[PDB]
């Protein structure tokens, strides 16, 4: 029963699943620290972001609820294989790292905003987060190293 993870029950199907309250990931199978990790991310900003502006939009006006809907939609397409994380990050991430397919490079604890850092270090290599909230907006995080 690894830390961060809990058992839960599907409302629609009644089948057990597992949920991580640090990364907001959820999955059906029973789940399986380094100085540094490397992550990519897809950021969707909203009107309450620290700076409501990006390379995509001079004035970001979408609500925090609308931003969460967009994040949820991207997660669905990534999990179905219909779209690649890197493709969606390049097209739709409100972070300048979109130009690098979302790649932020490597970082230690104490550099990123805390909810982002905690989710990044709690992911296993290759694992992707659910929606992660920071003062910048809502993130999907992919731990690559
Ligand atoms: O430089 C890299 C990747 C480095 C090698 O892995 N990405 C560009 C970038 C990173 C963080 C940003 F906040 C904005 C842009």
């Amino acid at each position: 029963l690894p830390p961060g993870w809990e058992k839960a029950m599907s409302r629609s199907s009644g089948r057990v699943y597992y949920f991580n309250h640090i990364t907001n990931a959820s999955q059906w199978e029973r789940p399986s620290e380094p100085a540094r990790v490397r992550c990519s991310h897809l950021l969707v900003k909203h009107s309450q972001s620290r700076r409501p502006s990006s390379w995509r939009q001079e004035k970001i006006t979408r609500t925090k609820e609308e931003a969460l809907e967009l994040i949820n939609g991207y997660i669905q397409k990534i999990k179905s294989g219909e779209e690649d994380f890197e493709s969606l990050a390049s097209q739709f991430s409100d972070c300048s790292s979109a130009k690098a397919r979302g790649d932020l490079g490597a970082f230690s604890r104490g550099q990123m905003q805390k909810p982002f850092e905690d989710a990044s270090f709690a992911l296993r290599t290759g694992e992707m987060s659910g929606p992660v909230f920071t003062d910048s907006g809502i993130h999907i995080i992919l731990r690559t190293e």
